[PDB]
């Protein structure tokens, strides 16, 4: 039903559809009208503005379909919370660093398009069906506000009081100051959601509370209590460096996003690693084609090279060649 794609299984307010076209997959959405504080439509002409690039979801029709609108993406695989769980919510250095840049360019890109995406989730980036499923692609831009002017590039004046959108866990420590977001909050929801696949856990999360409000204080409290070398218990150098980079930003002032990049590459050639698009996830799902704790094993003595990992009571910064030492055990 609806126009003029036909939608079934849901995967609402998402669900498959199928383009009666040409027989396209088709992920498509409709809110809700009129609550709560709908706003597809918008979120529709962000993907437009931002379309052309890389990793950006191509929206084939958005309109009002009977009661509800309607914004029409084609599929694109699954999250990058989706392969952290068939992981089983842990990925090896070669992937991290991976993710962390291929997301570099992508957020780069977004804030080149005077825009800010404010969520930054694992949850919110999804790989690609076929040969885009290497390339990593970014979606929900329904908090995305542009930062600077378009002509002008004058930055928006700085703000205060405000609440917070909209995870906590990822969420910059700014942010529950109710200050208002800049280019350097997204940088440091990615900071967080790297390490959040290096350990597979946040100091922060699995609290206790009473109330929304009371939630998001008690991690504001736990986010001011941890240092950044101690979040970065068991990392390179490299990873305390961004996170010390992003949150000494102004904000007004925007990154030195080839200096993140750098930083994250070299610590790569370090390790001697490539850009295989060979994830964790794949050569995982390669040694099954042949719990999954076996598996896991298995593949590690298949590809030594590749798979390098954190240990979890680790108060250290392992060198480079420390870590290089993982391959000759595997
Ligand atoms: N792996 C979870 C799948 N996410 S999904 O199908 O619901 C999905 C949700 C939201 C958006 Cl914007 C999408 C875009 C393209 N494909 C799937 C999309």
């Amino acid at each position: 039903v609806g126009r003029k794609f036909r939608i079934g299984r849901k995967i609402g307010d998402i669900y498959h559809g199928t383009n009666l076209i040409s027989g396209e997959e088709v992920a498509i959405r409709l809110e809700s009208i009129r609550s709560r504080h709908p706003q597809l439509d918008y979120e529709s002409r962000v993907y437009r503005y931002l379309s052309g690039g890389v990793g950006i979801p191509f929206i084939r029709w958005f309109g009002r379909e009977g009661e509800y609108n309607a914004m029409v993406i084609d599929l694109l695989g699954p999250s990058l919370e989706d392969l952290f769980n068939y992981c089983h919510r842990r990925f090896s250095f070669k992937t991290v660093i991976m993710l962390a840049l291929q997301m570099f360019c992508r957020i780069q890109y977004i804030h080149g398009r005077s825009f800010i995406h404010r969520d930054i989730k694992p949850d919110n980036f999804l790989m690609g069906v076929g040969r885009r499923g290497s390339t990593v692609h970014v979606i929900d831009f329904g908090l995305s506000k542009k930062y600077r002017d378009f002509n002008t590039h004058r930055h928006i004046p700085y703000r205060e009081n405000k609440s917070l959108t909209g995870t906590a866990r990822y969420a910059s420590v700014n942010t529950h100051l109710g200050i208002e977001q800049s280019r350097r909050d997204d940088l440091e929801s990615l900071g967080y959601v790297l390490i959040y696949f290096c350990k597979g856990s946040l100091p922060w999360q699995g609290l206790k509370a009473t109330t929304k409000k009371q939630k998001y204080d008690r991690i504001m409290e736990k986010k001011l209590n941890v240092s950044v070398e101690t979040l970065c218990s068991g990392l390179p150098l490299e990873f305390q460096e961004y996170m010390a980079y992003c949150k000494n930003l102004k904000f007004d002032e925007k990154p030195d996003y080839l200096f993140l990049a750098r930083l994250f590459k070299d610590l790569s050639i370090k390790l001697e690693y490539h850009n295989d698009h060979l994830f964790d996830w794949t050569m995982l799902r390669y040694t099954k084609a042949m719990t999954f704790n076996k598996i896991k094993l298995l593949a590690m003595k298949k590809f030594p090279t590749h798979f390098h990992y954190y240990k979890n009571e680790d108060k250290h910064n392992p060198s480079p060649e420390e870590i290089k030492q993982q391959t000759i055990l595997n």
